[PDB]
């Protein structure tokens, strides 16, 4: 089992993780909106916020990604799924997939679930959603972005690259579902969201953890001053903090790196 985590390293991960999910600009506009975008993804309680939404306030949910990093993960995701294992996966695209939990499962009517199959990453699933976008019947003023918790800062980091936005009137709204909260339980550490489906600790502390060099807006990362695939993030001083004090716990080293990430 992952080990147990000092207080001040569960912290830290949890001051990263509740940033990375937590998008600052859309602040807390309320989430209605012209269409609901599904950025390719293997956990569960996220594609299903994403159908949820759409379901509700009856818009069309644009769902985004072909092959790519997490393909294989959500062929997993779905074989272990209760209800969601009757939908092959092997060989198809993501959007494929993410689209029969859509209409099978959430009921959504086909005209509503518009599928972008072709992306083979974060950017081209936002490069591909914009162009569909911009080629609609019915003009899209406001879009809900639904992405992995880890990767929601990024994604929409790369929206806002390709279009710009308002923070006055933000045109993309994030919503990933939930915050992704650990600590520790019975000699070891746990996800304190009682939910179904979520990445082993490992794998999202490497998703996390991963992250962060992506953001940093240095001759290194995905900024300006790097491959200028997203805006300028500007990291908090407590995000900072918790970055270094992860960096210097030596018992996550060793769980990180001697285990699957």
């Amino acid at each position: 089992p992952f080990p147990t985590l000092s207080p001040a390293t569960i912290d830290a991960i949890n001051v990263i993780g509740q940033w990375l999910a937590q998008d600052d600009f859309s602040g807390e506009v309320p989430y209605q909106a012209d269409c609901v975008i599904l950025a390719g993804n293997a956990v569960m309680p996220t594609i299903d916020a994403a159908c949820k939404i759409a379901r509700d306030q009856q818009i069309p949910l644009l769902i985004s990604g072909g092959i790519g990093h997490s393909t294989t993960f959500l062929y997993s995701a779905i074989a272990q799924h209760p209800h969601y294992n009757t939908i092959r996966t092997t060989g198809r695209a993501e959007a494929t997939i993410l689209a029969d939990i859509a209409h099978q499962f959430w009921h959504i009517p086909h005209e509503k679930i518009w599928i972008e199959d072709q992306s083979t990453n974060c950017g081209e699933n936002a490069r591909f959603s914009i162009a569909l976008l911009n080629q609609a019947v019915e003009r899209v003023h406001t879009a809900i972005v639904v992405q992995d918790p880890t990767m929601q800062r990024r994604t929409m980091a790369t929206f806002r690259r390709m279009t710009g936005d308002n923070p006055d009137a933000p045109r993309w709204l994030s919503y990933p579902g939930f915050v992704p909260q650990l600590g520790n339980n019975a000699d070891s550490v746990i996800f304190i969201n009682q939910l179904q489906g979520l990445w082993p600790v490992e794998r999202y502390l490497s998703l996390l953890t991963g992250e962060l060099p992506r953001l940093r807006d240095d001759s290194d990362g995905y900024g300006p001053r790097g491959r200028d695939f997203i805006v300028h993030v500007d990291f908090p001083a407590e995000v900072i903090h918790a970055w270094q004090t992860l960096k210097h716990d030596a018992v996550l080293i060793e769980a990180m790196e001697s285990r699957s990430l």
